[PDB]
């Protein structure tokens, strides 16, 4: 189950053709090891649970037709939860191509499922903007009617955003930010790898970087489109090179700026200027880290301290529910 | 990277190469006191000391050092790094002392003896005497009051350091070799492997046991130093776990952790580290006296989610505690 | 690589780069005086003046000088090498003198007009004033005797040179940027892209001339500067030869052979290479008088068979008439 | 015709299983620019006498028998020579597949072909040693049948020496390494560089060489096995590192020793030792050459002048003919 990625996930859609029904943990009542909203993909070609799943997605597919299972968890080697299995047709094929492409491009994907008593799939829709969606939603707005769902009356309704591929903007190709790259592609991050001394850029270097740019900062800020929703990394070692980094960014909307070094150096870094609203420095959680490893562990922790404490704000689609 | 590793260099490729060691640090600086750094023939190094423009300077310093076979202490204001840059340099505020001793035939070979020492589990106290100039008088690696090997004639060197200026005279650098930190993962399940990979990265002796084989292949834990294939009962039976040692219980099995919790209960342990809920762990102990080093939830609370994240919050607990942990609990430390 | 593309390289990245220019060589060195080569703040470099590790040293040198943005002379003893090695160093018993100057805003904006000229097919004759130090006090780029550019305060760069100490006071440098060699090859068979290829990498302006669409791809000679489809005749008419090109026919067809050959027969040239042997030349001339510079069979006689050899045999000549050609035909010889 | 090795002809026949008829120039009468020995393949899917081939070679194929067709290039155009078409049926698609190999291996293959009077292939064999040979070759032992041909009454055989690629074995990635290694291979050399310095051997700077081997001289002397038939050229630029490569190939029997720099260096080098048979310092021929790219001509240029001048003294198979 909750062990790939949504975008992942809907990567092995695309490069398949062959016959798939996706399972999904629609409701979670008690202790479980898997939250509500995790996936996972029966092809039709380890556990007791999913060597039930298994038959069950073999009739899913046969019958071409969702259904609802209820499992009751209880049992003291811990083996109630609520399995959604839907035979990936060529419709929903379609569609999960499309949320991929939209998850490449750096926009999320706000899903929703109308379930019916019975526990299978009415509606369907993917929302991208307040008028912007698509699926197979025959009734009116889908932001709309989640906003005027009932308090209890209407639970028949399952949510989840498909977020994409976080972005990691590393400034320096130093000895110390291999680790980083490593780290940081491992728990699912984009990783671009930008320094101006091409020795220091061997791709065997980085080979789990998805970009290496060698570049001088101020012709990578110029070519290279930094997004909001980006976390950037100053790692150069090099005050002025970070200087001319940190300058650039300075009105640019950022969601995270970290500079390695002291508070004392990052102010003396931002001499006549007023700092932006999301500079960490010192970089990373303070755990006293010694040595490039550490203090990449420590960076990449932050990073998913703040991916899931403002997860906790709503970011994407809070917007959608307020006015 | 590790001393174990840097050591472990040495044995390897053989050729000319020049040591760097930062013996005094003031003020700030990306690395400590102690760190190290090989400057080798082929161009390579290993390890870092500032990540700057001064690597840059070392290097040729370096081959000075091993053309006059004669070690040497090199200053560097950091702060004042406009004299080695294209730019305005580093902007650290610090300055730091690196001493470069030529790796010849003879500490090529003391330094071989110290691996092997390491291999074995023995930690081992290294200490040099420096001249006034900066250069290396005598140095020694000390294993026990008596025992000790290296280039030390004078005294005993436990008794020259014990008999010291105060809190170190300037002309006094001391290191204590140890073997790497263990790490000891009970479960075998697909999110162990990411935890595997983070603390082999960061330095720990990973050894990954469970009962289930096909959980256990070498392909899933390529990082793992040791994969024992076994019940929990008969693993504790059979492997030791010394109480400097770090345990990881994550079976996802009640009944299994609960009895790996119950043997290693009064065992005094650095880290008792259990997957799941403080409720879950409560009906493990099922009214049991709780261990010193007990930490559940498992990791730092980053909210973390998947075993990619939930293995850099258990990593970034370990690293946290090894580093906040008093330094004054030393295998030397009974020697003064 | 060639002045052309040492200057070249200047016109594009625009980064702090310091040039080092061999202004004075006593015995052996792998470079001559006038070899120049580009430091980098990205660590890259453009050109190769030792090979060593002189390259090593300059680069520390280059670094100061940027910072101080002031020239400086250094003298290197190439034999005395050790002092810059992990070994024995270079061996080459030779003293070479490297000017090292900041490609400053002022010199980068001189030598991007230097590069204009050599397109515009103009060479520029350059002199350095420098000072006891071994600073640069004066520089100037000439065209004429009265057209200079650069940083010259005092008189007439051109009467400062005649009215110099003898053969040179050790305070004058002087180099001629000139544009590429031309080489005229009349033939696109298959036995022709070797050869564009080896003339370009030694540093051949290269067009290639054949009547004969399919086999004039731009695929096939991708290193060539120009590819004019047309018949000869055609070609000698509106494409101008100058006396200092070098000609290649290389055709396979006797009669077109044969109307280039008679076409350039008169004409002055510095080089025509004909592919074949001396009877299949002397049938081409039928009873004329053959040119002073004709070469058949073309190339050197190392006993070449194919292409690939062919093409090397004749590069290798063409090397060699360059090289063995009196120095004393300068195009600014008229000036003294 | 001539623009393709034999080496790289015969690299296409494993690649194809494809129907094929080649081509030989088995004799030339007066001028030609194509000598005697030169090879074309024909593939059953520019010039008039390529396209005239290309109908017989058609033929050939259907018929499955060998015919030699005259061409009186009589022509003031340069448009008498004697071309033998063979189908590359399963038996001598076989045959030169086993010739392939040995010269992957290093070692030449000597091939004979017994013509009729009608200019058909009687018999054909690949000699190797004095008693090692293989083909379609029924009548005694070939090298026996070639020594014992008539002085005017047996011109109806054609012989051929199939040549390995000859190994060139460079000492040095310095700056000045990269022209060489693209002009030897170029002209059909197997380059090798090796270095100890593991920066100056990425594969961007050598795209053209066969292999790069990261060492120090000594660790490659020991792993690498340098035949005698191999070029080896010094060019480190360190004087200690030239010494331990030459000091090594001193009592080793080899083809050519080509050290980059001055005779009183290469004396210095070889302080207190006998020089090596086939040593030149300095290398390459003398034409003046400055900088990397006109010295690596000059090298190129003296490698083929001695594998050609060399190739007058038929050095490969020449013992097959004294006793
Ligand atoms: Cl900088
Ligand atoms: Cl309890
Ligand atoms: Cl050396
Ligand atoms: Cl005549």
């Amino acid at each position: 189950f909750q062990g790939m990625s949504d975008i992942e996930l809907l990567e092995t859609l695309a490069g398949t053709d062959q016959p798939r029904v996706m399972a999904t943990i629609i409701h979670v009542e008690g202790s479980s090891y898997r939250k509500e909203g995790a996936m996972m993909l029966f092809q039709e070609d380890g556990g007791c649970l999913e060597t039930d799943l298994t038959i069950k997605a073999q009739k899913v597919w046969q019958e071409q037709l969702p259904r609802t299972v209820v499992y009751d968890l209880s049992s003291e080697d811990d083996l109630t939860i609520s399995v959604l299995l839907e035979p990936v047709d060529l419709k929903l094929r379609q569609h999960l191509k499309r949320v991929y492409d939209y998850l490449c491009a750096g926009k999320s994907v706000f899903h929703v499922k109308k379930l019916s008593t019975s526990g299978a799939v009415l509606e369907y829709a993917f929302i991208l903007d307040e008028s912007v969606y698509f699926g197979e939603w025959h009734s009116g707005h889908p932001v709309e009617w989640i906003r005027k769902i009932d308090e209890n009356e209407e639970p028949l309704m399952f949510t989840h955003i498909y977020s994409p591929k976080e972005r990691l903007i590393i400034f320096g190709a130093g000895p110390d930010v291999p680790p980083l790259v490593t780290f940081a592609s491992n728990v699912g991050f984009y990783t671009v790898v930008t320094d101006w001394r091409p020795n220091q850029c061997e791709k065997h270097f980085f080979p789990d970087a998805d970009e290496i740019i060698v570049d001088f900062p101020a012709d990578f800020l110029r070519k290279f489109l930094i997004r909001p929703d980006d976390f950037v990394l100053i790692m150069t070692h090099h005050f002025q090179k970070d200087q001319e980094i940190l300058h650039f960014l300075l009105e640019k909307e950022l969601r995270y700026i970290g500079i390695l070094g002291s508070k004392e150096r990052t102010r003396r870094l931002l001499q006549n200027r007023k700092p932006p609203d999301h500079l960490y420095s010192p970089v990373g959680l303070s755990i006293d880290a010694q040595g490039p490893e550490e203090i990449a562990i420590s960076i990449v922790a932050q990073l998913i301290q703040l991916i899931r404490s403002r997860k906790q704000a709503s970011s994407p689609f809070s917007y959608l529910f307020q006015p």
